[PDB]
Order: structure tokens, then C-alpha cells, then sequence
């Protein structure tokens, strides 16, 4: 904790430039004086002199890729989880050290104010972090690539414990302020909702529709050390000033202005589900209107490419593909295609097929899972109220699809039913995943098991009309944040010995197997993981007052709280450790803390139940005076971006627990790996390329296989055969079903236990005992010290491959055609011209 | 128009310094380059450097009072009409010529870039262009005085004609941003609102309330080059994040969140009437809400006074009255009488009567009118749902003043049904005038012969118990805004001959009888209203496409649409003038150039007629061939100060033509008087003040004086005996009647023709015969040009009286305790402390 890492230089013109400049916006920004400002005031003279060092490149960017046109990537995704910015932009332009000092010598600390910073929320979990960690290096890797997505007001709810339950409220994060968008009114556009579609003449016209505004945000996006600053575009919804008021006949002139919050609704608030989903209207205008103001933002420019210079006997759309590339982030914004499809046959009057062709050139799809209440499926009945061209757009599609199929495979009447994008039932619906793999060139999973079973279970059919589309890129986490910023001491330490070429070619950690038996970078591994789980426990009764034992293997789940997951497998397992010590007092065993954190979606009944499990488990285990502090269980209450960036560097143990075949990647067990933590974890999503990646020998790998699950499935699984089987796992159940765990609420626990029984979806109690085997197995190690580290220092030195500039260089690569580069652009300025 | 009068001086290190900072904001802060900006993007970078040459004082003047520590007044205001911000913050800065020839330099046009700015048009009409010029002369006049109002998100909706029809829409004016005020959320305070009272042992106890914030932003309000810069601290609602979000039982997440503006609802949108009132619940919601956090305020800067020293055997409330003056503009903040009394004795838990007396002595009230209509009635049943210990506050005052009155007119039982604060009928109701008289120790109206009609017809009861409250202090207008601000020209020209001193000092005009002969002065001030006017044609002919000739008597009537201020009869008389020369074509007349502006509130029927027969008449009139140019009558769209500030520099004659005993005051008759227009006027308001001032040959005045108007209303008013009578008034009301204005449309104005036949409540016809005749008068002088100059250099110099800078050394003098000052504070800065 003495500091002074390679955070840059801190060197005298620059600190001098630096006080100087936070005492100018202190005084002019602020309006704010020496001896009225607070903390949080001082927080944002900083922020604003750090975006001053930024809007020179983000400028030279801008115009550079003006000059230069490139191929340009449009990252479309409804979520981005961004986490603070100050720190971050401090790394990517090499300004921590100097602003440092800055700061002491102003008297101030650093670390005190960026505490102050809100996150930027916008997002539930993995996908939308992926959406983050790819901005950064899509800038890093100098590619002219633009994220697009909604400005929440509120992002995803902050969680709030009430006697061990989830209360849920607004995140107000703009309340304050945010010093690092840059609000463009001059540049909104306008979306069109409901309507009629009229077949005049030739060409149908949507007509009649109501008109809301997308006002644009742009927040800039530095990659590390290049001077490159991308753009994250962020529309927010405004009222029309003329409807929103005028048309004649009494209704009430204070009420037109009052419903136009109504219009201003659609990016009001993040929908709150991971993997789940919302049928609700709303939802639906969320993802029309991204995609319908983005994509006005591409064909703009793209008509001031040379086209807006020599229109080539008329624009041309015909390299609409070789300047334009949009990734579709999940189906959530699907509606791109029929939309894409609408400006270009009804608008600009091209041919069906010859804008089919150049749809199918910019698009392409990846697929972040393969459980089916995930899965999109918007009912007929409202894309016809809501969107009535691209119904027809999308029926159209569907017919032609279905043409080709049908010639394909003749005769094969299941097949195109299965295919359809319009699903027949009751509620006839529009399968939004069949629709994105028809018109995109390239599907994509997010690690080689789900890519591999896209191609043989789900999209099966799909692969065998065009298997050239299916590929896979892996999943990455940026070093950047997920190192550098975080973990500062373990970033130093690699740095002394390897260098620093490693924070953009992450590869370069293999070079530390070298190390694995020198007994200097043995104890400061040791070292540094000794001290951020002593800032982490301290962290932890400051700002949440809970003391735990810094002596103890940290274990660690922190993800989304959903029955895939398997917190409850880890509850399990927790009850096991209390029983065994409850029954052999005096038997020394190795001491662990155990922290679960993840926000439940407010609705979902059985997360909530488990949050309360787990705090009533830590009511029990944490005031047993015979447990003493050999055993602790915490819930880690609003967990985040900011909270993942602090315990994550402190874990021992990374829990990555899910069925067999349930978790397409995760990248949670990427950003430990990256940390010092070693992976207790069943072969599913990326555990299997990491365990590879390190070899299974240095990977605590457990469970049932996914044959083994399939296996089962046809077998039936039974619950009661493993009840029946192991007396620990019986005990446990007559522990919650006879009250043990909530003594004056004593059915309390009814359905979970209910549920294990009767309804597991994703059999729990099937790799208990291997699993309890597996924890054995890590307490071992543990209290072996140099050996643990050692096995520490193969995760770590193996990270190389997961890191998301490899990832984005496939991408880029393989689906965007795009070459990236790594040459610093001759920013910052100074002038104009 | 070659321009450079004194708007200060231009020099060399300031232009530089200029420029500089300039082309800083435009890079740093609007993220723009030189090749991209725009006229909005320029008018911003200018904004900004400007709003920075004032924080340095703002923040001097703020400390400057801490430390002196002087008594404080608070002007409680619903309303600010405060137009735009550049220029006037250049004038009273002396930044108008540095700036001007920074941006010549720099190639643009400053006039092009202000009017890029919208108007902040927070007001109505008069009520809060008072409100505005206040502020500007309380700063003039080193008051520490603060302006505390709503912050509206939605202005006065923008006036649009479509078929000669207003047609509202929403006043979007933050849609750009607002570069001049500085949110405060480090301040937010809550607001409550519903509940119960408990009474619970000793006190009463509000519970059960919903709460609202109100979270501040502050504008800077600069005196004239006095270094004072005073704050307006305007209220936004804020939902909390709890309760909308957390109670629990399902309902919905979302939904939730979505309900948040409803909270934000209470500063959406001003209440759009002049002189009406409106019993809805928004408007007593925005009553309260402004009372509220405003006194939350108050209440702390005293506490922090040498009470937060020496709490004097505890917080003595009685040194408030002489640290603290509250100057309610109307009954709108009469909510602060039962809100100081519910804070003082539930809260701080003084006696009744202490408290009452405290309040009297802090609580002061301005009447603006006296018409029945624009009076407050807040029925006791909203006052009980939604504010319920105050509606208790206010029987017990009510209970206690009545008592008063009894013991002083004992026996008089009519004089006490007729003082009750509480008014039965079937909707009991509260009279909130009632209310600010009973709990205020002044009183005042705003014109002579308004606040001698108080004190004998409308609280002429209230007169005979406490005559020493009842005061009068004739409004005015500020010099700055309404003189060297729209007529630099007009302002140059004095300034030669009597200097500059006037601009803070108006009686000085008289200096300028002395050169009413003189023929330099009589050429200058006609040549000054030829270019105004010519500069007025050309505003027309381009913004608006319209066409008029610069050379007729420009006949201007600009304020609200309503009755009683008597746009019909204008209308009577211009239709006269159409006939009168229709009938004898080859007849000379003087030519004009009939010009009426004003916002009809939009369900007032009425108004909205008399809007469609202006454009009407003009339909027929602006196309007659035998008419020619000799006569256009044109409407003026969307009228408000920006447009003010144009239209009355190039004003001949000025309207003023309402029944006597309707206006209270007129501050738009005073802006003309400045402004070199002559005035056609009845003796009432301020108009018998002026034309005292002035003397009555230098003025136009007409009809019936108010005993004139009583008489007739003894008598009866009967319409018809005029229609009889007068043959041209017979002509029009047939043509009226008959269709010639709206010919396809031919019964149309059907009930503006039975109004006046039947139902006129400001008898118009009266007024008629005398007003032509007093008409032929006007147009006799204007073809003597040398004689028009000559009453228009007596109006001029005779203007003195009606600055805002004497009404408000008269408040302070006479009502608030304070001595004006004009010392300028020794600020600028450099420094910190
Ligand atoms: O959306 P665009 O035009 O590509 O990006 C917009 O902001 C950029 C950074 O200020 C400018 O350089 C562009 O000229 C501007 O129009
Ligand atoms: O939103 P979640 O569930 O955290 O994340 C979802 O997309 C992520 C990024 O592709 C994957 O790692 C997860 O396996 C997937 O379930
Ligand atoms: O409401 P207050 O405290 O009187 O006014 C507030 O803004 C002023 C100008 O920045 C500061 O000088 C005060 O210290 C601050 O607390
Ligand atoms: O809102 P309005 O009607 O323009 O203005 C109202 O208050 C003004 C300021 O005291 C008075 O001059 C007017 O006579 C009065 O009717
Ligand atoms: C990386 C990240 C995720 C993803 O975690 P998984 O364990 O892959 O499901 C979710 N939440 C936060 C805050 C993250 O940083
Ligand atoms: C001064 C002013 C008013 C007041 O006009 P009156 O003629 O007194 O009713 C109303 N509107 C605007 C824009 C003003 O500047």
C-alpha cells in the first residue's frame, strides 16, 4: 500500500498543468470555492480536467477516420456496463501517476474521490459487461467502431437487504451529474411508432404514425495508450413539441404537456432480467428504437463517404457492406434487419433481393444462450399494432426463407415448421433468433461448447442449410480494468519481471511459467493477494460493518442470482462445513469465508428465496460460538462493475458452479483467473477452454459432464435416489424443512426444498457428493501454501487467450473483415484548423 | 447601424483574453471544431466565456453577505419573466463592446449569435416581467436580495397562428441546455405532501405525508457595473428513490419507476393565464412546493447567522423579522403565512403568539389586481386532503383575527362574514388575500389609483382595522433592459448630452427638457425612431415575410389578450379608418401601420375570438386595393420580451386603452414612454401617473374616468343606446354581423357582436366616440413632425419616476427596512481563500 507503480509518470509541466486545471473548474465548472467544497466536488474538478485531456484525440479520431473512411462497426446491444470512468480513461491515457500526485499536493486523496464516482449501470450482467470490455479494445485495436445504445435514466436497480430480503430501488445516477457525455440535440432523429401501412402505387408507405425523438449522447471511449477515442452513442426519447400538444379539439393543454413523459418513457428504465424474458410493450419500443435511430446514424454516414462526392450513377448501396458492419448483440436488437430491409426497399427503392443481399453482407448475430425462457418471441399481435411494415417485411422474409429450405430439403414438412421465424400456438409469434440467423452472415456463440452445441442441438437445422455461417469467438475481459485498474500490485510485480507489452498483449503472461519456482515472485504473489483481501476486509467494515478473518480462503460466487447458477449447490456445501465442525468440535479445519453476491430480477421468486437462504444461513453459521472463526458466510449485498472490481483481487477461490451445459461463457471466471484465484468449477462454458489453457492438473474440475446430464435426462432424474443415498445431503433437507434455519417462520423454506425434490431443472443434488469430494480437495492445497501459489501462477501466466483484444482481433478478422491495428494516432493537439 | 455607442470599452489585453477563451469553450467544452460549429455552437462558446467573467463576483457577493451579514429579502415569486441572458448580463458587466469586437475578430456577427438564445420565459405577462426587473434593480441596488421561484421545464406555450388561429405548443426552452444556471443537488430538501395530524401530547405532528425534493439551480443576477451579482434559486421536484420504488406488495417494478414523474410533475409547466385563477390541485401542489423548500432555506441562513455563533439561550426567533423580509408577489406564496407559523410553533415550538408576531413583521404582500375573476379561492376540501395542519394554521388565524375585529366593531355582524378568511357558500372556500393581509404588516398596490381603489372598494374593511398597513409603490421597468439594452441608439444619443449616470439614476432624464428646442436633439431622436423602425420593417419582411411601410404612424398595442385591456376596441377603430376612406378614397389620411401581440390563455374562448378577428380584419384590410399602403393592420405572432424588446424601439404610438378601473398598473405603457412612442390612453394605472409626470397636453388620454364608469353602472350599462346613436358603430357591427370579415364563414363572429350587444363588462362602446376623436388627434401631430418630436422629447424626459430603481428603493425604504447602496463591491477575484 505504499503505492508508485507504473500508473505513468508523474512529471512536473504536467502535475503543474494538472493543479492548475482543477482549481480552474473547481472555480469556473463548479462555481465552488475553497472552503465550500466537498468531496464530491472536488471529484468532479478532476473528472472535468481528465475529460479536457481526452477531447483533443476524440476530435483528431473523429476527423481522422473522416479523412480516411474506413469500414465502420456499429456495435448494437441494449445494454452497456460501463462501471465508473474516472480511473479507467486515467489508465488508457497514462495519467494516474501524474494526477496523483496532483491530487496530494492539493491535498486530496486519489482513491477517496474516485469512490465518489456513480456507476455507469446499464446493463444486468454478462452481456452487457462483454458490450463494455469490447468498446475498450475495439479502441485499443484502432478500430472505427461505434457502440449504440439506449441512455437509461435508471439503470439497473441498486439492491437493498431488509432481514435477509432483496428491496429493490431506482439508480438514480445521473442525479449528480455526468461529466463524461456530451449531449448532441443538433443531431436527433426521429422514430415512428403504430400506423398504417398504404400499397400506392409502387411501394407500400407506413403512414399515420406517431413521431418520438432520439436525441443523441456520445460518451468517448479511449483505447490504452493509442490516442485513439471511439464513441459510445446513446439515444434518449423526446416528446415532439407539435403533437405533444398540437392537434384540435379539447382534451386539456397542462395535460398534452404532462403525457409527454409517456413518449420520453422508452429510455426511462433498464429492463431488470438476466437470461429471461419480458413480452411487454415497452420492451419491444426500447429495441425498435435503438435500432430504428442507429441506423439512421449509419446511412448518414455512409452518404457522406464518397458517395456524397461522386453519387456513382446514383448512391450506390452496393458497398454498403464494405464501409458498413453491425454486430448485433444478442437478438435484442434484431429489428435492424426488417428495418434495414425498410429504408432500403422502401425508402431508397431498391430491389428485394439486391437489399437482401447487402442485409445479410453488414449483419451477423452472436448468441448469448441456449436456455429457452431466454429466448425472444415477440407475439404477432403487437409487432402488427406497433410496427406494421415490419410484419410484412418480416412474413416476407419468412416466405422466402422457408423457399429455400423447402428446395433443400424437399418433402421435409417438420423441418419448415421448425425453421419459421412465425411460430404457430395459441399466440401465433415471431421467433426473433430464427430471424437474426437468416439475415446475418455469421452466427456466433461465445465459447466452444455453446458454439458446438448451437451447431448440433438448437440452431441444428440452421447449420445444415448454411453451415458456413456458424462460428464461435470465445469470450474476453479487458486487462485494462480487469487487471491494471483493479489490481494495481499484481499488475506491478508481472511488470518488474516480464514488462508492461502485456496490458495489450496479454499472451505475453505465459512468459511467467518461467517463474513458477522462483521463490521472490512465489511470496510476492503471495504477497499481493495477502494484502488486497486485507483492503477488502477492511473495505468491508468501514462501508458495511461485518468483520471478517483475513486469514481465511476467501471463496467467492459473485454473478447474477438465477437456479442455473447454482447458488444453492453452494448453500449446500456451506451446511455441510457447519455440520461436520457441529459434530467434531475440536477438529481443525481449514477457515474460509464465503461471500455470494448477485442481484435477483425483482419478480423472480426463486432467486429472492435463495437471497434469503443464504442471509439465513450467515444468522445461523456466523453466531455459532463453536463455529468460531473457522467458518463465515456473507452476502454480498449491490453487487456491480465497482464491487466486482474490488473483491475479485481478493478472492481464494473462484466459484464457478453451473449444470453442465447451462453457462454458454461466463466471464466472471476469466477476470478471477486473471487475479489469483484458483477455479472450482463443473466443465462448462469457458472453464473448459481454461482448464485446458492451464491443464486440468492446475483446475479444480468436478461434476457431471454434459453427456452425463443428457444421460440423465433420458434415465429421468430423480432427487430422491441421491435423498436417499447420502445422509449428509438428508440431513440438510430436515434442516430447512423442519425450521433449523428459520426458527419462528419454520416452513419458510418450503418451496426450495420443494423444488430440489420435485422440480430441479438443473439437478443439484446429482453432483453434490463430487462436488464436497472437489471442496475437500482445495482446503488440502490451501493449507499448503508455496503449492497453492504455484498453481496460482499457472492460471495466472495461462490468462493470455482471454483477454478481449483477441477476441475483438477474431472478430474483427473473421465477421468484420477488418485488419487491427495497434500504431498510436498522432493525437493530442493544441490547434485548430 | 454603423454602431459603437457605449457599450463600454473595447481593449486590446480584454479582447484578447476574449477570443481566447472563446475558442477554449468551443473546444473544450462543446467538443467542437472550428470546421463543424454551427451558429448555436458559437452562440454557446460566447455564453460560456461570459457566464465566466461573472462567477468570480457571484462567488464575492455571496461570501461578501455571509461575512457583513445583512438582513436578507426573499421575493417569493411564481413567476420570472426574465427573456434572455447574453446581452444584458454584457451591459451590466461592460462587456458589450470588448465582446463585440472580440467576435468581429474572430469573424461573426454577436447580433446573429443573441438571437440563437431563447427566451426564459417563466411568466405570463406582467406579474412576472415585475418579478424580472426587480431582481435587476435589487442587485442595481446592493440588496441581498434573492429571487426564489419554480424552475418550469415547459415555459408560456409559443403562440402559433394557423387560419388566423392560436394554435399552443410546448415551450421547450431547455432543449439546447442552459449555459447560465448551476443545479445544485448537494442542496435538494423534501417537500411534504397528504398525511394526518396527530395531536400527540404537546403538539401537533404531520405524518403519514408523501414526500417530494426540490432540488435547486441558481442564475446569477448581475447589478449594473456595481460588482453585485445576486442569486435567483429556482425549485425542480425530484421523485425519492425509496417510495417510488420501496414499499412491499406487488403492483410492478417498472411501474414504479414510471410513476417518478408524476412526483417531477409539480415543476413541469407554468399555469398559461393572465388575470384568471385556477382551482386545479397542480397549481396549489407548485404553490406549496415553492413555499416549502424556500422557507427550509430561510430558516438556515439565519440559524448559520451569529445564532450558529451564540444561540442567544437557545435560537432566539426574534431577531428574525430583522434578519429576514419575504416580499410575496400576489397571494401565489400566501402558503408562507401557515408555513412559517407550522415550522415556528410545530418545529421550533415557539408560542402562537410569538410566532404570530414574527410573521407579520418577516411577511409583506403585493395586490396586482382587483378583478373578482383572478382572484384565490382554494376550496377548503383540497386545502384539507392535500395540506391538512395548515388548512388548521389558517381557521385558527382566522378564528383570532375575526376576534379582533368583533372587539373593534362590536355588534357588526356583516363586517365579520364579509373579513372571514374562510368563505362559506356550497364549496366553502379559502380567500387567500384575506389571508396575506391578516398575516402581513404591508400591504401594497401598484399605481396610485389602484392602491387608493383598495383601500376604498376592495379591503375597505381590512382599511378600518389596520390603515397603517396599506401602502401603494408604482411599478417600473428597468432602464438597462428596457433603454440601452433594445435602444442602444436612442441610449447614445442622450449620453452625449447628459452623460451616462442616468443609467442608474432616471430622474436625470429631466435634464433633457433643456433641449426641446434644440434642433440637433429634435433631428437625432427622429432619426434614431426612423432607424428603429426601418430595422423593425426588415425583422418582418425577413423572419416573418410580411411587408410594411416604414414611413406610416406605427400604432402598437403588445400585451395578453383579454377584455378588460380592450383589444376590440382597437379593432372598432381600425375598422372605422377602413370605412371612413373606402367611402372617400381620394381623401389624404396620415398612413399607419396598426400593429396587435399578445398570448390568449388557451381555453379562454373569448381571447381566442378576438385573435381570429384581428387577422380577419387584416385579411380584408391588408388586400384592398383602394386602400393601398395607407393602411395594414398586422397580428404579432408569438409575442413575449425578446419580441418586446424589438417591437417597442420602433413604436410611434402606444395603446393603452383598457376601461378605467381594470389595468392595476401597465408596466408595457412605461417602456413605451422610454422609448420615444407617445400614448393614447384612458386614466388608468400607472397612465394617470405618467401623464401627471409628463403633464396632460404631452399625452393622449381619453373616456371615461372611473367615477365615469360607476355612474354608468348605477345607471346601466345599455350597449344598444350606442349602437342608436352612433352610425359608423351601427356600420360595423352589421358588417360584423352580417359576414363582410368572415365571408365563407359568415356567421362567425356571432358572439363577439352579442358580448358587446349584451354582455360587456367593460363597455366598449362608451369609450368608442371619444377614442376616434382622441384618434384624429394623434394623426394631426404625426404629419407635424417637428411637433410630434417635440412631445415625445417630454414624454422621454419625464420617464425618471417609472425605473424599477425607485420602486425598489421604495420597498426597501418603507417596507423591508433596508438602504439601498451603489457602491460597487470590490470584485472581481483571481484568488481563492
Ligand atoms: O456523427 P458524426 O458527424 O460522425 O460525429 C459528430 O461529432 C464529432 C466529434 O465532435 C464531429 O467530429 C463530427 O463532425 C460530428 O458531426
Ligand atoms: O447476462 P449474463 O447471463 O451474465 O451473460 C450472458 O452473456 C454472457 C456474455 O456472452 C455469457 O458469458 C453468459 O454465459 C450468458 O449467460
Ligand atoms: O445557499 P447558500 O449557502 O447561502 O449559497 C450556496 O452557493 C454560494 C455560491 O457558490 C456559496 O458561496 C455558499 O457557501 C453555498 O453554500
Ligand atoms: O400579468 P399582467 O396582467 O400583465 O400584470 C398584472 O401585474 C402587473 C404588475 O404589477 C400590473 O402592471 C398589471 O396591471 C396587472 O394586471
Ligand atoms: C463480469 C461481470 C458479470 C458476469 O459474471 P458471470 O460470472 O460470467 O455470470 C456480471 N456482473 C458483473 C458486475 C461483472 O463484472
Ligand atoms: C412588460 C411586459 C408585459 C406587461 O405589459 P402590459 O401592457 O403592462 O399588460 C407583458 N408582456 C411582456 C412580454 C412584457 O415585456
Amino acid at each position: 500500500r505504499k503505492q508508485i507503480s507504473v500508473r505513468g509518470l508523474a512529471g512536473v509541466e504536467n502535475v503543474t498543468e494538472l493543479k492548475k486545471n482543477f482549481n480552474r473548474h473547481l472555480h469556473f465548472t463548479l462555481v465552488k470555492d475553497r472552503n465550500v467544497a466537498t468531496p464530491r466536488d472536488y471529484y468532479f474538478a478532476l473528472a472535468h480536467t481528465v475529460r479536457d485531456h481526452l477531447v483533443g484525440r476524440w476530435i483528431r479520431t473523429q476527423q481522422h477516420y473522416y479523412e480516411k473512411d474506413p469500414k465502420r462497426i456499429y456495435y448494437l446491444s441494449l445494454e452497456f456496463y460501463m462501471g465508473r470512468t474516472l480511473q479507467n480513461t486515467m489508465v488508457n491515457l497514462a495519467l494516474e501517476n501524474a494526477c496523483d500526485e496532483a491530487t496530494y499536493q492539493l491535498g486530496l486523496d486519489m482513491e477517496e474521490l474516485e469512490e465518489i464516482e456513480e456507476d455507469a449501470g446499464l446493463g444486468n450482467g454478462g452481456l452487457g459487461r462483454l458490450a463494455a470490455c469490447f468498446l475498450d479494445s475495439m479502441a485499443t485495436l484502432g478500430l472505427a467502431a461505434y457502440g449504440y445504445g439506449i441512455r437509461y435514466e435508471f439503470g439497473i436497480f441498486n439492491q437493498k437487504i431488509c432481514g435477509g430480503w432483496q428491496m429493490e430501488e431506482a439508480d438514480d445516477w445521473l442525479r449528480y451529474g455526468n461529466p463524461w457525455e456530451k449531449a448532441r440535440p443538433e443531431f436527433t432523429l426521429p422514430v415512428h411508432f403504430y400506423g398504417r401501412v398504404e400499397h400506392t402505387s409502387q411501394g407500400a408507405k407506413w403512414v399515420d404514425t406517431q413521431v418520438v425523438l432520439a436525441m443523441p449522447y456520445d460518451t468517448p471511449v479511449p483505447g490504452y495508450r493509442n490516442n485513439v477515442v471511439n464513441t459510445m452513442r446513446l439515444w434518449s426519447a423526446k416528446a415532439p413539441n407539435d403533437f405533444n400538444l398540437k392537434d384540435f379539439n379539447v382534451g386539456g393543454y397542462i395535460q398534452a404537456v404532462l403525457d409527454r413523459n409517456l413518449a420520453e418513457n422508452i429510455s426511462r428504465v433498464l429492463y431488470p432480467n438476466d437470461n429471461f424474458f419480458e413480452g411487454k410493450e415497452l420492451r419491444l419500443k426500447q429495441e425498435y428504437f435503438v435500432v430504428a435511430a442507429t441506423l439512421q446514424d449509419i446511412i448518414r454516414r455512409f452518404k457522406s463517404s464518397k458517395f456524397g462526392c461522386r453519387d456513382p450513377v446514383r448512391t450506390n448501396f452496393d458497398a454498403f457492406p464494405d464501409k458498413v458492419a453491425i454486430q448485433l448483440n444478442d437478438t435484442h436488437p434484431s429489428l435492424a434487419i426488417p428495418e434495414l430491409m425498410r429504408v432500403l426497399v422502401d425508402l431508397e427503392r431498391l430491389d428485394w433481393d439486391k437489399a437482401w443481399e447487402v442485409t445479410v453482407k453488414t449483419c451477423a448475430y452472436t448468441n448469448h444462450t441456449v436456455i429457452p425462457e431466454a429466448l425472444e418471441r415477440w407475439p404477432v399481435h403487437l409487432l402488427e399494432t406497433l410496427l406494421p411494415r415490419h410484419l410484412q417485411i418480416i412474413y416476407e422474409i419468412n416466405q422466402r426463407f422457408l423457399n429455400r429450405v423447402a428446395a433443400a430439403f424437399p418433402g421435409d414438412v417438420d423441418r419448415l415448421r421448425r425453421m419459421s421465424l412465425v411460430e404457430e400456438g395459441a399466440v401465433k409469434r415471431i421467433n426473433m433468433a430464427h430471424l437474426c440467423i437468416a439475415g446475418s452472415h455469421a452466427v456466433n456463440g461465445v465459447a466452444r461448447i455453446h458454439s458446438e452445441i448451437l451447431k448440433k442441438t438448437i440452431f441444428k437445422d440452421f447449420y445444415e442449410l448454411e453451415p458456413h455461417k456458424f462460428q464461435n469467438k470465445t469470450n474476453g475481459i479487458t486487462p485494462r480494468r480487469w487487471l491494471v485498474l483493479c489490481n494495481p500490485g499484481l499488475a506491478e510485480i508481472i511488470a518488474e519481471r516480464i514488462g508492461e507489452e502485456y496490458i495489450s498483449d496479454l499472451d505475453q503472461l505465459r512468459k511467467l511459467l518461467s517463474y513458477v519456482d522462483d521463490e521472490a515472485f512465489i511470496r510476492d504473489v503471495a504477497k499481493v493477494k495477502q494484502e488486497n483481501k486485507l483492503k477488502f476486509a477492511a473495505y468491508l467494515e468501514r462501508e458495511y460493518k461485518v468483520h471478517i478473518n483475513p486469514n481465511s480462503l476467501f471463496d467467492v460466487q459473485v454473478k447474477r442470482i438465477h437456479e442455473y447458477k447454482r447458488q444453492l449447490l453452494n448453500c449446500l456445501h456451506v451446511i455441510t462445513l457447519y455440520n461436520r465442525i457441529k459434530k467434531e468440535p475440536n477438529k481443525f479445519v481449514v477457515p474460509r469465508t464465503v461471500m455470494i453476491g448477485g442481484k435477483a430480477a425483482p419478480g423472480y421468486h426463486m432467486a429472492k428465496m435463495i437471497i434469503k437462504l443464504i442471509t439465513a444461513i450467515g444468522d445461523v453459521v456466523n453466531h455459532d460460538p463453536v463455529v468460531g472463526d473457522r467458518l463465515r458466510v456473507i452476502f454480498l449485498e449491490n453487487y456491480r462493475v465497482s464491487l466486482a472490481e474490488k473483491v475479485i483481487p481478493a478472492a481464494d477461490l473462484s466459484e464457478q458452479i453451473s449444470t453442465a451445459g447451462t453457462e454458454a461463457s461466463g466471464t466472471g471466471n476469466m477476470k478471477f483467473m486473471l487475479n489469483g484465484a484458483l477455479t472450482i468449477g463443473t466443465m462448462d462454458g469457458a472453464n473448459v477452454e481454461m482448464a485446458e489453457e492451464a491443464g486440468e492438473e492446475n483446475f479444480f474440475i468436478f461434476g457431471m459432464r454434459v453427456e452425463d446430464v443428457d444421460r440423465l435426462d433420458q434415465r429421468g432424474y430423480n432427487a430422491q435416489e441421491y435423498y436417499d443415498r447420502i445422509p449428509e445431503l438428508r440431513q440438510i433437507i430436515e434442516q430447512l424443512s423442519s425450521g433449523f434455519f428459520s426458527p419462528k417462520q419454520p416452513d419458510l423454506f418450503k418451496d426450495i426444498v420443494n423444488m430440489l425434490m420435485h422440480h430441479d431443472r438443473f439437478k443439484v443434488f446429482a453432483d453434490y457428493e463430487e462436488y464436497v469430494k472437489c471442496q475437500e480437495r482445495v482446503s488440502a492445497l490451501y493449507k499448503n501454501p508455496r503449492e497453492w501459489t504455484r498453481m496460482v501462477i499457472r492460471n495466472i501466466a495461462t490468462s493470455g487467450k482471454f483477454s478481449s483484444d483477441r477476441t475483438i482481433a477474431q472478430y474483427a478478422r473473421e465477421i468484420w473483415g477488418v485488419e487491427p491495428s495497434r500504431q498510436r494516432l498522432p493525437a493530442p493537439d493544441e490547434k485548430i484548423p
